[PDB]
């Protein structure tokens, strides 16, 4: 018993949390969790908002995890999404760079093209590709946003700075850093490809299935492999860039509500989980995809105790991290 804050980001997550709220009432008894909704207009405003009392908790990309970790805010993951089935669970994705059949060109003929990124400082859609490509990006490679800009010929990479680096949002004026922006996120970005706004889309392996429900559709895309050769869509386990963890729900580390935050997901799955209800779904919604919860999920795992981020993220993924962020050709 007790309510869970969760914090939405914009309207269309806003929108999705009302009615996860109102659903789990009609099925919770009153002993039960309730949850109450809170909308920022950033991921980053969710942060901070946990961090200073006025919310719970919020699902993050694991490269954003890292950030959340951080000082002054501290948050550490206490639930993760699993993917797969829920036979055999995945805690992990892979990162994928999606192109359009006879563009022509390989993973390293990249410069002077048009990227599509999930957002900023996210593992598909920016850690991993540009952790790829951080020595073909020119000198200075501080800022990193500056040489990434340069490297490319125009950009939507949601969550940066379109002041400071304009080219960064020329496929997307502003940077909208939520889903009113349409070319932000795993959906966003590759709709940013398949509009013709650019000429890569750095997302996951399931992206293209979830946007384009026809094999002929799909017949017309392809994925970068790193040995310089391209691959169908199909294919992503023998082409991919990487295999990075699952996105988690993170919590502060004192007067955090952890175990609350497990009881009310563990009972939302259940109740709402896949193909669990026909008048509420946790993982889709008319309202947007990954609204929430990624879409592709199938369900929760309680993360063991008083793991931090660094653990959870693991060694490599969090060396990768730093060095993009310092780094040393
Ligand atoms: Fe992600």
């Amino acid at each position: 018993d007790k309510t869970v804050r969760w914090c939405a980001v914009s309207e269309h997550e806003a929108t999705k949390c009302q009615s996860f709220r109102d659903h789990m009432k009609s099925v919770i008894p009153s002993d039960g969790p309730s949850v109450a909704c809170v909308k920022k207009a950033s991921y980053l405003d969710c942060i901070r908002a946990i961090a200073a009392n006025e919310a719970d908790a919020v699902t993050l990309d694991a490269g954003l995890v890292y950030d959340a970790y951080l000082a002054p805010n501290n948050l550490k993951p206490v639930v993760a999404e699993f993917y797969g089935s829920k036979e055999d669970p995945q805690t992990f994705y892979y990162a994928v760079a999606v192109v359009k059949k006879d563009s022509g060109f390989q993973m390293n003929q990249l410069r002077g093209k048009k990227s599509c990124h999930t957002g900023l400082g996210r593992s598909a859609g920016w850690n991993i590709p540009i952790g790829l490509l951080y020595c073909d990006l020119p000198e200075p490679r501080k800022p990193l946003e500056k040489a990434v800009a340069n490297f490319f010929s125009g950009s939507c990479a949601p969550c940066a700075d379109g002041t400071d680096f304009p080219q960064l949002c020329q496929l997307c004026p502003g940077c909208g850093c939520s889903t009113l922006n349409q070319y932000f996120g795993y959906s966003g970005a590759f709709k940013c490809l398949k509009d013709g706004a650019g000429d890569v889309a750095f997302v996951k392996h399931s992206t293209i299935f979830e946007n384009l429900a026809n094999k002929a559709d799909r017949d017309q895309y392809e994925l970068l492999c790193l040995d310089n050769t391209r691959k169908p869509v199909d294919e992503y386990k023998d082409c991919h860039l990487a295999q990075v963890p699952s996105h988690t729900v993170v919590a502060r580390s004192m007067g955090g509500k952890e175990d609350l935050i497990w009881e009310l997901l563990n009972q939302a799955q259940e109740h709402f989980g896949k193909d669990k209800s026909k008048e509420f779904q946790l993982f889709s919604s008319p309202h947007g995809k990954d609204l929430l919860f990624k879409d592709s999920a199938h369900g929760f795992l309680k993360v063991p105790p008083r793991m931090d981020a660094k653990m959870y993220l693991g060694y490599e993924y969090v060396t990768a991290i730093r060095n993009l962020r310092e780094g040393t050709c």
